[PDB]
């Protein structure tokens, strides 16, 4: 096809990557004049910066990060430096904050992370921002950690396996390959995140919702873990034409069955009505047209 669209995602072993890869496949197989490809990246912040720079046309990103970027606030990457070019295409599924600790590492709560070697997320990840915020809720900062490691998901679980890291954060949909792998190769435990503590700073970071990771989701973790979650979204540049986005939406979301087959999180959590519910940034004109046509707006 002649209109090229690159979709920013995340680590190859996270959920954004397989989802973006699946979306690109649906668009390319539709033969509608669009040539799409998914790019692995550090995550939400890197993706939004790439769209702002005109390097990516679309990307997956957390709703909280998208809001901070659009409004130009809350986090260093966007404080006083708004990215008004991003638009929402659809809300997708919940991204849960996973706090994974090696057993016998002396870590039972977030407070125990003080002095430990922790993988806080990849460079340019939304994960790193959530990690800083959660630590703040417990009165800590990255300077209280023994080491704040920033690497990809694959690299992070390798460090855990080799005992070069004691804990790892990952804001990601349930069932992420990286987390499943980590649980299978290493004796781990999931650290809970107290919603009440998070609520104490909800005025600064208002997007967290309570979420329970069901016991048995990951190998060796049979107890349910109370934590928090944000929402994964598909975003795009306002520079894309209304018709390009519309055509794209039809090829991707036109056949819900085919779309949900891309990943278990979509099959489990995706819905057209929820796709336009409580968005943090404006909908792209082409998406608005699609949803109106679908009778959702
Ligand atoms: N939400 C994560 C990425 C999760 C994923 O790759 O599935 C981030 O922005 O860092």
């Amino acid at each position: 096809a002649q209109e090229f669209i690159t979709i920013g995602s995340g680590s190859t072993t996270g959920v954004y990557f397989p989802v973006a890869t699946g979306i690109a496949k649906l668009v390319n197989d539709a033969n509608v004049g669009i040539r799409a490809n998914a790019r692995s990246t550090g995550g939400s912040v890197a993706n939004i910066n790439a769209i702002n720079a005109g390097e990516f046309e679309m990307a997956l990103a957390q709703n909280d990060i998208a809001y901070y970027a659009y409004q130009g606030c809350c986090i260093p990457a966007f404080e006083g430096k708004p990215v008004k070019t991003i638009r929402a295409l659809a809300a997708l599924y919940p991204e849960v904050v996973h706090v994974v600790a090696r057993k016998d590492a002396g870590i039972r709560t977030v407070a125990d992370l003080k002095g430990k070697r922790v993988v806080v997320g990849d460079v340019g990840s939304g994960t790193e921002q959530n990690a800083r915020q959660i630590l703040e809720a417990y009165g800590l900062t990255f300077d209280d950690l023994g080491q704040a490691i920033r690497v990809s998901a694959s690299q992070g679980i390798q460090l855990m396996q080799d005992k070069r890291a004691d804990a790892l954060f990952y804001t990601v949909g349930l069932g992420a390959s990286a987390i499943q792998q980590l649980a299978l190769t290493t004796p781990i435990a999931l650290v809970a995140v107290d919603l009440n503590r998070i609520q104490a700073i909800a005025k600064k970071y208002p997007f967290y919702v309570g979420f329970n990771i069901p016991g048995g989701t990951y190998k060796g973790v049979d107890v349910t873990t109370p934590t928090v979650a944000v929402q994964a979204m598909l975003i795009a540049s306002e520079r894309l034409s209304e018709e390009t986005v519309y055509k794209f939406m039809k090829a991707v979301f036109g056949n819900l069955e085919a779309f949900k087959k891309i990943h278990p999180n979509l099959e489990r959590f995706f819905g057209l009505e929820k796709a336009v519910k409580g968005l943090p940034i404006p909908l792209h004109p082409g998406a608005e047209r699609f949803y109106k046509e679908a009778g959702v707006l």
